[PDB]
């Protein structure tokens, strides 16, 4: 009958405000640092090359920033990657359609492929879940006849799910990404989380740089994208369940606190 | 029982996998066909300009022009207006733009025009995503449920206005799906698209493109509703916030309905091919 939606809306607004403050705190300093150390560069390149005017260099900069949309972008490999970024809704954006017909086809392609890929991803997740059900069935039998509790064997099994999944789907792909892309470890894990959450900023792409790949590589990361999107769907849903549980525990904690203030003053 | 169903399940998922591969191949072919020509045109017409700059400044070290463009492309990923005429700008990380960024994280739209460069920014972004995505999921579920109850009451009366001669119970459902589609596409894509065109200066197709790319959470970032430096009446960005919330709910509904359409067409086509081979010329 009632909402409950208003309080979670307010919680989301609060979460966004806290996040915005923290992000500003962590990111504005390096931004102003790079801004002043590039206004150093604009006039240290110009005085080191007197033949460039102060206004012809700006013609150069204007056309280079005009080249923001191009720099092939559209070999069958890169367009296959793009189609993947569309139907997965990752949408890195490093590749994007510029002609109107490309955008119209992109609209149709998204509206049809997102549900179809949803079916594929659901099936992949179900098959992984049954494989993992048998896998937990055996270690839930070795460790099961010792008196250990039953409603905590499930939390030990979630511990094992999280750990094994994050080593197979986050850890070793991250180390491979660092050894192949040249990314840092933190940058690799960042890429993993941002792509498998379907956020997909595009500041890092697993086949973007020119660095020449082993050709065994893009298909394997395709497979990793498929299986990791499923794993991360599971992880995000279980975090949601964590949230609803802690939500009711906090609801009862506020109930208890106000109930201990209630008749604590009836103590007259 | 426990296993005899799983063979069937792995069969259907394998054929869905092959269908997805085929869809990706077709899409890639069409996209290459539609986008590579203008790309090579612009590339040769940018090297025309590159050596028009080169056939005008030999005193320039002439190979450092490309390291200069390297540093310019490195500087633009952390947005900049790098010209002497105007050394004054507005920052990527005011609380407004950082609020927008946090939204792009928890919605998983991820436009990317703004993204964390600091190590701590990336670690906090990881934590922020892993916690906010489910939370925003709950919010969006509530928004969708309330929208659905408003629309249920709205259709309840038009489910009687139409009770003339010859009327159905389970086939009036198609007029209700038609009304959902049309009214939703008027409120959540159409008029927001025209607003986006008149305020952002985007084309009509660019506005609708932005709408579709944003509410599906693809979020390329090639168009952003608050990106350009312009005025923005502030009566604008909060209403676009609200539009994002309710339109994400609406588009989740639309995508689920398209999925149902696909499931129906899939089973009708398999039974149709069964029927075909069962005939197979007399
Ligand atoms: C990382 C960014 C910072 C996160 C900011 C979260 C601050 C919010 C802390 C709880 C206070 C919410 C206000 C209302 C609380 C209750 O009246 C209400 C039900 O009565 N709770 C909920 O609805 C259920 C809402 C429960 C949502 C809790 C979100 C989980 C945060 C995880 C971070 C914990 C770090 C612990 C060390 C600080
Ligand atoms: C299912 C409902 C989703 C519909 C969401 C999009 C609704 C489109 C309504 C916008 C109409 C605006 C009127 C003016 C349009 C022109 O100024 C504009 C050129 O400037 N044309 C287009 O944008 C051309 C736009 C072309 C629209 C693409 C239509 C593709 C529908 C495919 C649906 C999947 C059906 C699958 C059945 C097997
Ligand atoms: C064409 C220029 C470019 O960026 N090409 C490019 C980038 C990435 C790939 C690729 O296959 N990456 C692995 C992958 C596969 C699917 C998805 Cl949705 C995402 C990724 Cl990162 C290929 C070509
Ligand atoms: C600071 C530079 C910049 O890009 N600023 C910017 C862009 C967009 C907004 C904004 O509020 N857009 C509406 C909106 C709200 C939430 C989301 Cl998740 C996405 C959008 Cl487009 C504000 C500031
Ligand atoms: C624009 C997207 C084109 C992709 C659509 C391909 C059509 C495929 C028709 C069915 C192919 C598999 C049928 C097998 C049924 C037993
Ligand atoms: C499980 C088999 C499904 C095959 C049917 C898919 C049909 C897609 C139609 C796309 C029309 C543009
Ligand atoms: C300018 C309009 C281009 C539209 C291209 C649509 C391609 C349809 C392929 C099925
Ligand atoms: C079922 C075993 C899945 C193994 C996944 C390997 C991922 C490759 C890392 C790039
Ligand atoms: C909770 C995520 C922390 C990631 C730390 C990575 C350090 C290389
Ligand atoms: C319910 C009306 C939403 C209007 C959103 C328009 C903002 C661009
Ligand atoms: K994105
Ligand atoms: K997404
Ligand atoms: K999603
Ligand atoms: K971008
Ligand atoms: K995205
Ligand atoms: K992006």
């Amino acid at each position: 009958k009632w909402k409950t939606v208003s309080t979670i809306f307010l919680v989301v607004v609060l979460y966004l405000i806290i996040g915005a403050t923290v992000f500003k705190a962590l990111e504005q300093p390096q931004e102003i640092s790079q801004r002043t150390t590039i206004v150093i560069q604009r006039e240290k390149f110009l005085r080191a090359h007197p033949c460039v005017s102060d206004q012809e260099l700006d013609e150069l900069i204007q056309q280079i920033v005009a080249a923001i949309n191009a720099g092939s972008h559209w070999d069958l490999g890169s367009s296959f990657f793009f189609a993947g970024t569309v139907i997965t809704t990752i949408g890195f954006g490093n590749i994007s359609p510029r002609t109107e017909g490309g955008k119209i086809f992109c609209i149709i392609y998204a509206l049809l492929g997102i549900p179809l890929f949803g079916f594929l991803l659901a099936g992949v997740g179900d098959q992984l879940g049954t494989i993992f059900g048998k896998g937990i069935a055996k270690v839930e039998d070795t460790f099961i006849k010792w008196n250990v509790s039953q409603t905590k064997i499930r939390i030990i099994s979630t511990i094992i799910f999280i750990l094994f999944g994050c080593v197979l789907f986050v850890a070793l792909p991250a180390v491979i990404f660092k050894h192949i892309e040249g990314w840092s470890a933190l940058d690799a894990i960042y890429f993993v989380v941002i792509t498998l959450t379907t956020i997909g900023f595009g500041d890092y792409v697993a086949g973007g740089s020119d660095i020449e790949y082993l050709d065994f590589y893009k298909p394997v990361v395709w497979f990793w994208i498929l299986v990791g999107l499923a794993y991360f769907a599971a992880v995000l849903s279980m975090i949601g369940d964590w949230l609803r549980v802690i939500a009711k525990k906090t609801k009862e904690a506020v109930g208890e606190f106000r109930a201990h203030a209630a008749e604590w003053t009836a103590n007259v």
